[PDB]
């Protein structure tokens, strides 16, 4: 099945991350011959997408997946292509971030994944810009902007480790796209950072950690 010989590589690429440069294209490969259909597209999709945001430490790597995939896979359905899909699924996902952003530790590592993946993605999925150059995904600059409010608003420790993840790694391309548009984003997630600090009941040593965050951006 599409499904087995999908799920068998992605724990090849958790085991081995060192095997992805020299396997990808036999795997693009081996989709471009059997992936011809609307429905086997949107699968593929599913389970990239379910791995990346379950399986920990699979961010970096789920991320430069579904961007080889996007410009490698051959089939352009009618309905939308790898990267479009895949766009449509983060935001189902994101639709549910307020909430998520509560619960309990446990479930929350699942949101973070998610998160992370999130990030990851917004710097590495390459689009050919309505100018024909290389350009980032918007829904995905936005998503960041409100995951990063989710977070901060439930200042738990995990929840802000999560958040100086997402701002170390995606921090100052953030900024740079904020300021090119002439926006005020970062300004107002400084002083959200400055309130956890000053008021949120959580570690010393995360504070710490945003407090470093102040100083940079």
């Amino acid at each position: 099945t599409l499904s087995e010989y999908v799920q068998d590589f992605l724990n090849h690429l958790t085991e081995q991350p060192g095997s992805f440069e020299t396997e990808i294209e036999q795997f693009a490969e081996t989709l471009n011959g059997c992936v011809t259909t609307d429905d086997a597209l949107q699968e593929l999709v599913e389970l990239i997408y379910q791995q990346a945001t379950s399986i920990p430490n699979f961010s970096y790597m789920g991320a430069r997946l579904c961007n080889y995939l996007s410009h490698h896979l051959t089939i352009s359905p009618q309905s939308g292509n790898f990267r479009q899909l895949l766009l449509q699924r983060c935001r189902t996902e994101y639709e549910v971030k307020d909430q998520a952003a509560k619960g309990d530790e446990v479930t929350r590592k699942r949101f973070h994944a998610f998160v992370l993946f999130l990030g990851e993605l917004y710097l590495n999925l390459e689009i050919k810009g309505t100018n024909g150059q290389v350009t980032r995904a918007d829904i995905l600059q936005v998503g960041l902007r409100e995951l990063l409010n989710a977070l901060f608003s439930n200042p738990m420790d995990d929840n802000l480790i999560c958040a100086v993840k997402l701002l170390k790694l995606t921090g100052s391309v953030l900024e740079d796209a904020w300021k090119e548009k002439g926006k005020m984003d970062m300004e107002e997630i400084i002083q959200r950072i400055e309130n956890v600090v000053l008021d949120a009941n959580c570690s010393r040593d995360v504070k710490q950690m945003l407090l470093k965050l102040v100083e940079l951006r």
